[PDB]
């Protein structure tokens, strides 16, 4: 009975049931609560589709990859056992109209990849994923896996509000201490009132009543009371927040010690209904609440203007008074414009219970929100820490029901990080997530690594994604639930590996190349699983150890490069499988960059542009420690430099490359590709600030493919672009070529694209830096992209700002590369 509650454990990495660290049931109801949504999409989804989880889209194919077609024909190499002939199709052949070749069911070779279903071949990813590289398709005719399989293991006063303060104490503690109590909604501080400072003694009681201005039923359900502790020219050293309306819609009454939060700012963590569960090292504040719930276009010119002005600004742009007075007054003229939203709702007073009231009202007429085209940037906006109405939060989520799966994928990370602005547990976003990841395999899976990821190393949100991943594993299928098992299961050897091999070390010194191997076969003996699925690839099945392939790396974190064979012996290949395990550095930076990288690159493929970034797949597993995969045939700018000698010289990447290349025509596509490559890199780097990099810390492969990793990481260079890359451009110095024009080219279409999207990375980027980098969340780091978008500039001006970027770097070819060294 009870042994599958404590399988679903060791698949969190949390403790769902436990209730050491509550105060209420809002995570015992949420469990309940999502029951429904659970068995709804469970029940409505086809089990035929679900086990195949055909990954498709229904976007154009792009001019890009048309030019790379043979006239309406495309080619796919069917095979029966040791022998396989080749078809003729066009891309608007559905499978079932190809498969007629003279039930059965079409698989890619290697990857638990379906061609099946009523979309034309064009439409399917892995078919437009061999296009790009330059590939040829590699079916097998196989059985559709049983759905068997997936199956489911199935079953009001007009008081002012007071708080009583009676004090704080700590188990170990020099100044003097005040307790400072706000009531708040999204980021906005409604009502303040502190403490007089007491001496900072390891226990402090004080037994005020805080009186606030505000009155009880002018709070709105989503108020945090947030109480904060400063020691003095003051600092905060400790936060705690407590919703002052629970999740029956109850006004929340009585005696609450509640356990608080350090510090070492607009972070996330910052917002958390959790308290913290270290009992034993934390401050603890200690209050009283004593009380009942809350029930359920004709102007001027230049007013318009004004307005219209308003609407038409960036996110970013602070709203004044002035501003907001206007969206207000003018409401149902705003409303009109779904751009206005973020700002409209933005000017609503709300702690004042009858101008809510009337927000409602007006969201309740919102014929032209409820008919627009789907926008993720704006979207994006009414789910971050700006915003804490269910109903306004609830109609973002309205518009993202109607994304195709595949652009769920490309914001998922991001939908699950913005969970941490829910004031409350249960959510139409955790739940949107929920059933869309139950009614898609693909989906699933990464939502349960990107839940695991933040369960493992956030304390301020664990228990609720533990809730809502839990919700998704009730539903997820055996197959799926026994998939993941294995996954944890290695993942768990091999950090294990990760972290006892790192201790022996001080470079790679004789006996620490076998202790290594020495485990990696020892763990390999009946305990490894003879195969498990790739976390950051889940088509690729991968197995047997490849134990002669496997190292550490000389630098201080020893890492772990592993390789492995593909499991499915129907994959035409024999390339490992290549994975890194690494400790030290926080890998959901990585993970949340990356992810903006694919948005840059769908973003590009809308206005038919390709910047072949590579993007590689990387996982956060834990605490510290994660995986990444490893493209094939790459190496750093570094060693490049290192082989030849010493600082530099211009000559060796393009040496190194047509070294690389056998044919002269294989050859220039690096060039090309390298000029495409590096074009991106240098735009994607710019936009998001990350482009000054030393260059072992750029990479290239040897098809003329650059790509910058590790994104965890004197006076400065907008991005690198160093001679030895213009070198391969045919330039030097002071001149130009046939490449740096079509570089330059490339470029300045590429930003420019990336500001026909400016809303969204601006959102994109203020929500990362928000819940993912907890040591640049100042207004200040945030404004950088707006600055690096030019906002407000015409496009012709900023191109002229984008190539004085490129001559910055020009003007100082190996100054900063150098001046790493020390
Ligand atoms: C670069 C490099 C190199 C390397 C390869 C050839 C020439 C110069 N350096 N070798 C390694 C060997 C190891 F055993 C472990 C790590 C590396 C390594 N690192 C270190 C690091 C992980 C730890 O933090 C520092 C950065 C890292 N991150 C990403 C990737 N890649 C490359 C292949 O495609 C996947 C992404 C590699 C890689």
């Amino acid at each position: 009975s009870q042994a599958f509650q404590r399988q679903l454990t060791a698949l969190i990495g949390y403790d769902v049931t436990d209730v050491s660290n509550v105060h209420d049931d809002e995570l015992e109801f949420t469990r309940r609560g999502l029951v429904t949504p659970r068995m709804a999409e469970v029940a409505s989804r086809d089990p035929k589709l679900y086990a195949m989880h055909p990954w498709v889209t229904s976007k154009p194919l792009p001019e890009y990859l048309w030019k790379k077609i043979a006239n309406n024909c495309i080619f796919i190499v069917i095979h029966r056992s040791t022998t396989s002939q080749t078809i003729k199709v066009s891309p608007d052949d559905t499978p079932g109209a190809i498969l007629q070749s003279f039930d059965f069911v079409l698989r890619v070779c290697g990857r638990d990849e379906y061609l099946v279903g009523e979309t034309p071949i064009k439409n399917f990813q892995w078919v437009r994923h061999c296009l790009k590289n330059g590939e040829e398709i590699h079916v097998v005719l196989d059985t559709p896996p049983d759905p068997a399989l997936d199956e489911v293991r199935k079953e009001d006063c007009d008081r002012k509000f007071r708080v009583k303060i009676r004090g704080i104490d700590i188990p170990v503690l020099d100044l003097t201490v005040f307790v400072e109590a706000n009531i708040q909604h999204g980021q906005q501080v409604l009502c303040q009132r502190r403490t007089s400072p007491k001496p900072f003694t390891e226990e402090v009681l004080w037994n005020v009543w805080l009186e606030f201005s505000i009155k009880i039923k002018d709070l709105p359900k989503g108020a945090l009371l947030n109480l904060q502790i400063y020691c003095g020219k003051v600092q905060l050293l400790y936060y705690v927040n407590l919703l002052l309306i629970d999740h029956r819609f109850l006004l929340r009454r009585g005696e609450y010690v509640l356990h608080m939060w350090q510090i070492s700012s607009f972070n996330a963590d910052k917002l958390t209904s959790a308290t913290n569960p270290d009992k034993e090292n934390s401050m603890s504040i200690s209050i009283l609440l004593d009380n009942i719930a809350l029930p359920k276009a004709e102007m001027p010119n230049q007013l318009r203007k004004q307005l219209e002005a308003i609407i038409a600004t960036d996110p970013l742009n602070p709203l004044t008074a002035e501003d907001k007075e206007l969206l207000w007054h003018f409401r149902y003229e705003s409303l009109k414009h779904p751009k206005a939203y973020p700002k409209l709702f933005s000017s609503v007073k709300w702690g004042q219970q009858e101008i809510v009231a009337k927000t409602y009202q007006l969201l309740a007429r919102r014929e032209v929100w409820d008919q627009s085209a789907l926008d993720v940037g704006l979207t994006m906006q009414l789910l971050d820490c700006n915003f804490s109405d269910e109903n306004v939060r609830a109609i973002a989520v309205q518009k993202l029901e109607s994304l195709e799966d595949d652009d769920v994928l490309h914001y998922l990370l991001q939908l699950v990080q913005a969970v941490k602005f829910e004031p409350y547990h249960d959510s139409a976003l955790a739940r949107f997530l929920l059933k869309r990841g139950l009614r898609n395999k693909r989906i699933g899976h990464f939502l349960f690594w990107f839940l695991r990821s933040e369960i493992a190393q956030s304390r301020h949100y664990q228990q609720r994604f533990a809730v809502i991943l839990e919700a998704y594993l009730r539903g997820c299928g055996t197959a799926m639930l026994h998939d993941f098992t294995q996954q944890v299961q290695v993942i768990e050897m091999l950090q294990k590996v990760t972290l006892d091999i790192k201790s022996l070390s001080a470079d790679v010194s004789s006996q620490v190349i076998s202790q290594l191997k020495q485990k990696l076969e020892n763990l390999q003996n009946s305990q490894l699983p003879e195969s498990f699925r790739v976390p950051y690839d889940p088509g690729l099945k991968a197995g047997a150890l490849a134990i002669e392939k496997c190292k550490v790396m000389a630098s201080k974190k020893k890492p772990l490069w592993l390789e492995f064979k593909c499991a499915d012996p129907t994959a035409l290949s024999n390339e490992t499988i290549g994975i890194i395990f690494k400790h030290g550095d926080d890998l959901r930076q990585d993970m949340l960059i990356l992810q903006i990288l694919r948005i840059m690159e769908s973003i590009w493929e809308t206005e038919s542009l390709d910047l072949c970034l590579l993007p590689y797949g990387c996982i956060s597993t834990g605490d510290k420690i994660g995986m990444i995969e490893i493209v094939k045939d790459a190496t750093t700018i570094a060693k490049i430099q290192q082989s030849t000698v010493g600082a530099f010289k211009d000559e060796v990447l393009n040496h190194w490359l047509k070294e690389k290349s056998p044919t002269e025509e294989k050859f220039q596509a690096a060039v090309e590709r390298f000029v495409y490559s590096c074009a991106g890199y240098c735009v994607a780097t710019f936009v998001l600030g990350i482009g000054d990099r030393h260059n072992d810390n750029i990479m290239i492969t040897e098809t003329g493919n650059l790509f910058h990793i590790d994104f965890g990481h004197k006076e400065r260079v907008p991005f690198v672009l160093t001679p030895d890359f213009l070198f391969v451009m045919g330039t030097s110095g002071k001149k130009t070529s046939p490449h740096f024009q079509k570089f330059q080219d490339i470029c300045v279409k590429a930003y420019l694209a990336l500001r026909h999207h400016t809303n969204l990375l601006i959102i994109l980027f203020s929500m990362m830096l928000m819940t993912g980098m907890p040591q640049l969340t100042s207004k200040e780091d945030i404004e950088y992209i707006r600055d690096a978008l030019t906002v407000g500039k015409n496009e012709e001006d900023a191109k002229k700002y984008f190539l004085d970027q490129i001559e910055v770097c020009r003007d100082k070819g190996w100054t900063v590369q150098f001046n790493w060294f020390l």
